[PDB]
């Protein structure tokens, strides 16, 4: 087509991240703004708020974000970076919408000549007056630097031999690194500031008068100190694993003191949090702690509440954590009611005020690796009533779940809400089924569907959370094909073992059993070595709501499913391996037929294709499979499939009507048949939920053949070459994937045409039109070397797309121009 045509239809944007950021590394959170910020390793900056409110930044240097401060009241933030750099970040209004933005740097270093092992920054601690930070370090000085100016202020230093002029000589035998672990403000007194260092001593220093009010040297190394809402009360953790609680009303002595977990060795309390409640019942929050010998592998936040305690237990290591309270800093009581803990590898947030402390579930920043990602399925456009059903089903398996809202709700999203409901599929190696939103900015998880209940397989006080498994329980569970109708509610999955599971979508629960058949490809023909078969459960198994498995099709040998098609309609499922394949009755529970194609690895049968067109007359068309392989041939099978009335009574029967052998035998990647109009036939049940979508039958059908060289269109039923497109040939590269796609134009509103979506070898994405096989654009997306991006990337039917960036989060990029879904929204003061 025209350029111009080209600019209505096509142009290629990456809009949207959704998961959870790898390798997170600082974790920032403004009370005032109710505003969550990640840094990773990267030099990443991410902020959440409410679902929309969301800003993605990123530092000139790739140095990992090791804090995050935000400033209190205001709409700015402050990052260290692990080479000691400070930057100042803003949000500023333009366009009626917040954007995220990074002002100004600072490095702070000392004269040429001294260490910097000792100007490294340890503690920032922002003034609660906006003007000033004030900066810990390892030698044991403390620094000022001005804000918005980002100057240092060599008249403001505190240093540590300053510090110990003013204090006896029993506090004065110092480190060559003090080592400034605490550094706070007095919580009603903004002239008092706290400086602890890693001997042990804590001292209060009047900021104005330029002396010591208060000490004290306790007798274990210091690791960090909390100092209640009232100032008069201190609590320090120590690196023996015990925290002590000192009053503030001279040198005073510890009210308390222990080791909290048995008098075995323990590690160190990091960090530790002492919150009152207007109950009189506060909460003691502390970082690690545990038995050295026993536990030194375990990452925990423990909480004490009213005689109760909790190890909260993590599976990997803890970046960060904050509590939400209750209050803003004129209250009297804290009242924690959120605790928030950004693990390595997941987000957890803990309900405070429930009994029992029950999780929160994620509106974002989900791990979508809690099992690795082993496949992708997108559905476009959901009908709203299997979209509630799907929805209410999840409701029913979050009972576990709090019922707090979700707190950390800042901001305000300017995005109308999605006006489609998108739904993309994950299939991960534990054989689950996760069902997310894609509609919009946000991918939240609707439905999870477990698939290994087919088969048969208090001191310290821990507890484990989150869901992030780090272990490979069983692969041959893993799930490789997902195939969902969204008109009739069934769903076909497909295993690592050759299991073949077809399920529906049902409100209520089931107590009844799994019909286990059997499909061996080798039929006609040798042995296996490899996975022995999944054993299946032999009686009836109970079911909660959502969608629930009725027949279980076992491929002989029980080897990885390679390819996977669902006619609801016809009630058939094909299913293809390295073998052959095969077609399945899933109404009457009995095998159709079988084929191994290992005589013309070249059978690898990577492609299936259910069609109702014509395959021996130009006035007779029939029920088809389509089955492509890896040499390059085309099996058509034709399909004698009974009506309703006698779709049990007599069985489904099939001949293979044509072998088409492809001469340049590349791997069939896509098939496919056009209607009279040059337009694809619609999906199973398409027609009958909507007749304006029937295919013309008036005009001839064609046969397009994709392989990974080529693109070749033939008429049916004769199966002669009318078109053809040689990409590899023409340009090196070879088609990946390829996927219809209806492309609207965005200067005429009630138009679209349908064009192909490729994803080459090299990362790329090309549009070839259709039906004449024209290359159209070409983008660059995926990185050439990137081979999980490209092997886990996939299409929408409407021109977007989604490929994993990481593990545990997607990339989300848009080929059309009527789609640029991207976060808009607002934070006020
Ligand atoms: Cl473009």
């Amino acid at each position: 087509m025209r350029e111009r045509l080209k600019r209505d239809l096509f142009q290629f944007n990456k809009t949207v991240e959704h998961g959870f950021p790898h390798q997170p590394s600082a974790l920032g959170y403004s009370p005032s703004l109710r505003i969550l910020a990640i840094g990773t390793r990267s030099g990443a900056i991410k902020l959440y708020g409410a679902p929309g409110v969301e800003f993605m930044g990123l530092h000139q240097e790739n140095n990992a974000v090791t804090q995050i401060h935000l400033l209190p009241g205001q709409c700015q933030l402050v990052t260290l970076l692990d080479d000691n750099s400070l930057h100042l970040w803003s949000l500023k209004v333009k366009g009626g919408a917040s954007e995220l933005q990074e002002d100004e740097s600072f490095t702070l270093r000392g004269p040429p000549g001294a260490a910097p092992s000792a100007t490294q920054i340890t503690v920032v601690l922002p003034h609660s007056s906006c003007e000033l930070l004030y900066l810990g370090t390892e030698s044991g000085n403390v620094f000022v630097v001005q804000l918005p100016a980002f100057r240092a202020l060599e008249d403001r230093t505190i240093s540590s031999d300053a510090v110990l002029q003013r204090l006896p000589e029993e506090a004065r035998h110092r480190r060559v690194f003090e080592m400034v672990e605490a550094l706070q403000e007095h919580p009603r007194d903004p002239n008092q500031i706290l400086i602890g260092y890693s001997r042990g001593l804590v001292v209060i220093w009047d900021l104005q008068g330029s002396r010591v009010l208060y000490h004290f040297l306790s007798s274990q190394q210091l690791e960090n100190i909390w100092w209640q809402r009232d100032g008069r009360l201190l609590v320090s953790c120590h690196s023996d694993g015990s925290y002590c609680q000192w009053p503030v009303s001279q040198q005073p002595e510890p009210l308390r003191s222990l080791v909290p977990y048995g008098p075995f060795p323990c590690k160190a309390i990091t960090r530790i949090l002492w919150l009152t409640t207007r109950q009189g019942l506060p909460f003691t929050i502390f970082q690690g702690g545990m038995p050295r010998a026993s536990y030194g592998d375990r990452h925990c936040i423990s909480v004490i509440h009213d005689g109760q305690q909790t190890a909260f237990d993590f599976t990997s290591r803890v970046i960060g954590f904050t509590v939400l309270t209750e209050a803003d800093p004129a209250a009297t009581f804290d009242d924690p009611y959120a605790l928030v803990v950004l693990a390595e590898e997941e987000l957890v947030v803990i309900d405070l005020q429930t009994a029992g402390w029950p999780p929160v579930q994620l509106p974002y920043l989900a791990s979508l690796h809690c099992s690795a990602i082993t496949c992708s399925h997108h559905v476009s456009n959901i009908p709203l009533k299997l979209w509630e059903r799907i929805i209410a089903a999840g409701s029913r398996q979050n009972a576990h779940f709090s019922t707090m809202e979700w707190p950390i709700d800042g901001g305000t999203s300017l995005t109308p809400a999605p006006p489609q409901r998108d739904l993309l599929l994950t299939g991960h190696e534990d054989g689950t089924v996760r069902f997310w939103d894609a509609s919009g900015v946000c991918l939240r998880l609707l439905y999870k569907l477990s698939t290994v209940r087919v088969f048969l397989t208090e001191w310290p006080p821990l507890r484990k959370v989150g869901s992030f498994d780090p272990y490979s329980d069983d692969p041959r569970l893993g799930i490789q094909k997902i195939f969902l109708c969204k008109y009739s509610g069934y769903l076909a999955v497909a295993g690592t073992a050759g299991q073949v599971l077809v399920l529906e979508l049902n409100d209520e629960a089931a107590e009844q059993a799994v019909e286990q058949v059997e499909a061996d490809l080798l039929q006609d023909q040798y042995r296996w070595k490899g996975h022995e078969r999944l054993a299946a459960r032999s009686g009836p198994v109970r079911f909660e709501p959502g969608f629930q498995p009725f027949v279980l099709v076992q491929c002989q040998p029980p080897a990885v499913v390679t390819s996977l098609a669902l006619h609801s309609e016809w009630r058939l499922v094909a299913f293809g391996t390295s073998h052959g394949f095969g077609l399945f009755d899933h109404q009457q529970r009995r095998q159709v037929f079988v084929k191994c194609t290992l005589h013309p690895f070249t059978g690898f049968v990577r492609t299936l294709y259910f069609a109702d067109t014509y395959l021996k007359d130009s006035s007779r068309h029939c029920p088809s499979l389509w089955a492509g392989t890896n040499g390059g041939t085309i099996y058509a099978f034709s399909l004698r499939v009974p009506p309703a009335e006698r779709r049990m009574d007599e069985p489904v029967r099939a001949e293979q009507a044509k072998e088409i052998q492809l001469m340049h035998r590349a791997p069939v990647v896509g098939i496919l048949v056009l209607d009279g109009h040059s337009v694809p036939l619609p999906e199973p049940l398409e027609v009958a939920h909507d007749l304006s979508k029937s295919p013309d039958m008036q005009g001839s059908h064609q046969l397009l053949v994709v392989s990974e060289e080529q693109f070749k269109v033939f008429t049916l039923p004769k199966v002669s070459a009318k078109l053809k497109l040689k990409l590899t040939a023409l340009e090196g590269s070879r088609v990946r994937r390829v996927s219809v796609a209806h492309f609207g134009s965005r200067r005429a509103e009630d138009y679209g045409e349908h064009h192909l979506a490729v994803l080459t070898n090299l990362g790329d994405i090309q549009v070839v039109s259709l039906p004449l096989l024209k290359p159209q654009v070409r983008y660059s997306c995926i990185r050439r070397e990137d081979v999980s991006g490209i092997a886990s990337c996939v299409f929408t039917k409407y021109g977007q797309g989604f490929y994993l960036i990481s593990p545990s989060e997607f990339e989300r990029f848009s080929l059309s121009t009527k789609w640029l879904v991207e976060p808009r929204c607002l934070v006020d003061s």
